[PDB]
């Protein structure tokens, strides 16, 4: 039709002609112009080199040589080449034989990568490639056993991964940390992704926290609040901050509790490792130690200020000043207003951090607007007061922000779920927890007392008084919107009791009545204020009754965030067998004989006080003079 012939001989002739003269050698001069097609390019190129069986690692080395020759003044071509190299390295076949290529690329990154290139496009791509390496260089060491008897002679084997030299890793971390102001969204996302890996070590997390890179990432996320990809950066920053606040003892307790829960819920080691892969990733050494301490014997028997909190709180207060209620030009969606979405993200992060870690609570307590530094920071009411006072679409946004603030305060009052075990009614609260609870209760008491004094203050802040009564109701139940989701019920009763006790010990119920009686019952809002105050009193009384013996928007827990981190880089769940050898080298190597020997030895051997004061009773009976529907009276009867 068009050529000399159409038999497959002609097809092979044309294929050879194109391969010897065509795109296979012309890629470097056509690729930069079409970055969006880079992935496609890879595929096509692979196919070509798959037909002629030519080695692919050699072409990857050619790409790396072009990268090295390429100067830093041509960002487009360098970025495209680096992206193509990363795409090639992603395929496992090239990965198994690219070790020299990976080492050369790491050396080139050390030589060339500088913090001043953060805004350049290729920078981000470089980090991506580095991730492809680092993600595999951080895998647990695949050891070998030679002193144990195995029921199945062979074992699962995986291709040896490439381990970055430690000094190179440290140098790359130092280069990354010094990154100046960031203006490219993708560069910030890649930096956050890399820091997620780098923060697994406590010292690296401390360095990240002291560096202030989190402030630059926060600025980037705030600036690009209108981008559709901003959610990825939100999640990455949340995970990075959570890792930054984690400490060795906290992670150890979390993994111990998770292992105990898994045992309670004789299993097989493979299933346990696959199910709890993220736990292993968080700290393989500690997980192995805990498992060895617990289990014996593939079945196994049942046997210090940081500044992140200050940055987040200051950003929240600064954002609150700007108009976060007006809708944009051109159905309900609070996230439509960029300021509202920014503050929603800030409040979600604050809820998670304060409800998760004790140091978050401590830094929330001792916040200062001027960031005054002291050897021992002293408690301040700035954050608590800001949350209490400051915080149709406008009504929806206000309601959402109020729910988030209530969650923040309630979580601040709750106790961190560390070393979670069987619910224990210890009835003895940690001194720090009770101290912070007392501080918050006193702050709320002072706010209520001030608000109701004088008619002008009541007219001004009756809504704030209603919100405070709602809060004091919620805190006794220690439950708030998407807040109880992150509290372990094993310890929420102690919070549901100690807190209530504190309330009584602080004469809070009496304060409620005095505030209740301070209104004239002529304002239209008096009904709502009375209803909420009576609800708070009812909650306090009911909680007191439950413990009569003693008297007379998606949020996830820490382990869920660990699972998210695992899914971000190891989305297969089977990168857990790599730690089977060492476990066998620790438990099944010796306890197989020692424990079974013990079994053989055993076989051979066989062979109230007034809640309210006097005046408070009259303050309550004042409720009789308000005409209410019967549906609003049952609370009074109760």
């Amino acid at each position: 039709q068009y050529y000399k012939g159409c038999s497959s001989k002609e097809l092979d002739e044309l294929r050879d002609t194109f391969f010897n003269d065509g795109l296979p050698s012309r890629i470097f001069t056509v690729l930069p112009f079409y970055p969006k097609l880079v992935n496609a390019f890879a595929k096509t190129l692979l196919q070509i080199f798959t037909k002629y069986d030519e080695p692919t690692e050699v072409f990857a080395g050619r790409i790396l040589d072009r990268i090295l020759e390429t100067d830093l003044d041509d960002p487009a071509t360098l970025s495209s080449l680096i992206h193509l190299f990363g795409i090639f390295l992603n395929e496992k076949y090239i990965y198994q034989k690219a070790s020299h290529l990976m080492q050369r690329f790491i050396e080139y990154l050390e030589k060339s990568l500088k913090p001043e290139h953060v805004n350049t496009p290729w920078f981000s791509k470089a980090l991506y490639v580095y991730e492809i390496i680092l993600a595999k260089s951080e895998l647990p060491h695949l050891e070998e056993l030679s002193k144990d008897v195995l029921l199945r002679y062979p074992l699962l084997s995986m291709a040896k991964v490439f381990r970055i030299p430690d000094p190179m890793k440290q140098k790359l971390f130092d280069i990354l940390i010094r990154v100046s102001d960031i203006s490219n969204f993708y560069s910030a996302l890649a930096t956050s992704r890399i820091l997620i890996f780098y923060s697994r070590d406590e010292l690296y997390a401390n360095n990240i926290a002291r560096s202030g890179i989190l402030s630059r990432l926060l600025k980037v996320i705030g600036s690009f609040q209108k981008l559709d990809k901003i959610n990825f950066l939100e999640s990455s920053f949340l995970l990075l901050t959570r890792r930054c606040f984690e400490t060795t003892e906290n992670v150890d307790a979390l993994i111990r509790a998770e292992i105990n829960r898994s045992f309670t819920a004789v299993r097989e080691l493979t299933t346990i490792l696959e199910e709890k892969a993220h736990v292993v990733m968080r700290s393989p050494s500690q997980f192995i130690d805990v498992l060895c301490e617990t289990a014996r014997f593939y079945s196994l028997k049942r046997f210090e200020r940081t500044g992140i909190m200050h940055l987040l709180l200051s950003q929240l207060m600064a954002a609150s000043e700007k108009d976060w209620l007006s809708e944009p030009a051109n159905q309900l969606d609070p996230s439509r207003n960029p300021v509202c979405a920014y503050m929603i993200f800030l409040l979600k992060l604050l809820v998670e951090l304060v409800s998760s870690y004790n140091q978050c609570k401590f830094e929330f307590l001792t916040f200062s607007r001027r960031n005054t530094y002291a050897e021992r920071p002293r408690p301040r009411t700035t954050a608590i007061n800001f949350f209490l006072y400051r915080l149709k679409h406008e009504a929806k946004r206000r309601e959402v922000i109020g729910m988030l603030a209530r969650s923040v305060i309630i979580g601040f009052l709750a106790t961190v779920q560390d070393d979670r075990t069987t619910k224990t009614d210890v009835k003895l609260a940690d001194p720090h927890m009770n101290f912070i609870r007392k501080f918050a209760i006193e702050a709320i008491i002072k706010a209520i007392r001030n608000a109701t004094s004088s008619s002008k203050l009541l007219e001004s802040n009756h809504l704030k008084l209603d919100m405070w009564f709602r809060i004091i109701t919620s805190m006794v139940y220690v439950q708030a919107p998407y807040l109880r989701q992150l509290l372990d019920s094993n310890k929420v009763e102690a919070d549901q009791y100690q807190l209530c006790k504190l309330v009584i010990d602080l004469g809070l119920p009496s304060v409620i009545t005095e505030a209740m009686a301070s209104i004239d019952l002529n304002y239209p809002f008096s009904k709502k204020i009375f209803n909420v105050a009576v609800e708070a009193l009812n909650t306090i009384s009911s909680t007191r009754n439950n413990f009569s013996e003693h008297f007379k928007i998606i949020l996830k827990s820490t382990v869920s965030r660990w699972k998210d981190i695992f899914d971000m880089f190891y989305d297969s769940k089977t990168y857990a067998n790599c730690i089977i050898p060492t476990v066998i080298n620790r438990l099944y190597k010796v306890s197989l004989a020692l424990q079974k020997d013990l079994e053989n030895k055993r076989e051979q051997e066989k062979l109230f006080a007034p809640l309210i004061d006097r005046a408070g009773i009259a303050s309550l009976m004042k409720s009789v003079f308000i005409s209410k529907p019967y549906i609003q009276r049952e609370i009074y009867h109760e």
